């Protein structure tokens, strides 16, 4: 059971400059991805603080960068707050639209797409380097869904029969044939020393056989 929906006029527009503007500093999205991971992770930690029984789904607070040059993906997983079924389809549990047009009002005002992440929609950037992306999602409050879009205006919700995760966040990026530089170990380590260096979950690159 599949439920297809289209996205927002202004999230369509996002997407479509994400993959169409020329723009070669394409790296950056694993920083927003991680980024975004260390958010959902401070939230969870902070529900923590005041009801330890947040963590019953799981007390490890950490990140996962999980390459498979076989099935040319790269998985960003994070133990944190997860998503609901009401947030994956609010985009992602962002302000995308408000945050959209900022990002248009500073793009024309001397910013460019590195800057995405200030204005919410960071998430989006996994476009530069992937053709399709598969978010799956467990939150305290709901069951396991996966999301998934290949762009072209619209996204897929199901409900997910795959390995059960517990609680927090896998991000698959189905990578673009000309960007699997993203799946050596050694650029992968060079990008996370370069823009990741403080964040305060430890991030473990996985390597392959
Ligand atoms: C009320 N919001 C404002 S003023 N936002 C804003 C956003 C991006 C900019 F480049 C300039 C801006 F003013």
């Amino acid at each position: 059971e599949v439920e297809t929906f289209a996205f927002q006029a202004e999230i369509a527009q996002l997407m479509s400059l994400i993959i169409n503007t020329f723009y070669s500093n394409k790296e950056i999205f694993l920083r927003e991805l991680i980024s975004n991971s260390s958010d959902a992770l401070d939230k969870i930690r902070y529900e923590s603080l005041t009801d330890p029984s947040k963590l019953d789904s799981g007390k490890e607070l950490h990140i996962n960068l999980i390459p498979n040059k076989q099935d040319r993906t790269l998985t960003i997983v994070d133990t944190g707050i997860g998503m609901t079924k009401a947030d994956l389809i609010n985009n992602l549990g962002t302000i995308a639209k408000s945050g959209t047009k900022a990002f248009m009002e500073a793009l024309q005002a001397g910013a460019d797409i590195s800057m995405i992440g200030q204005f919410g929609v960071g998430f989006y950037s996994a476009y530069l380097v992937a053709e399709k992306v598969t978010v799956i999602t467990k939150h305290n409050d709901d069951e396991q869904y996966a999301w998934e879009s290949s762009a072209g205006g619209s996204f897929t919700v199901r409900t997910d029969t795959g390995e059960p995760m517990g609680r927090g966040t896998k991000v698959i990026l189905h990578l673009k044939e000309d960007q699997t530089e993203y799946l050596e170990e050694r650029r992968i380590k060079e990008i996370v020393k370069k823009h990741s260096q403080f964040i305060g979950y430890p991030i473990t690159l996985f390597v392959e056989k």
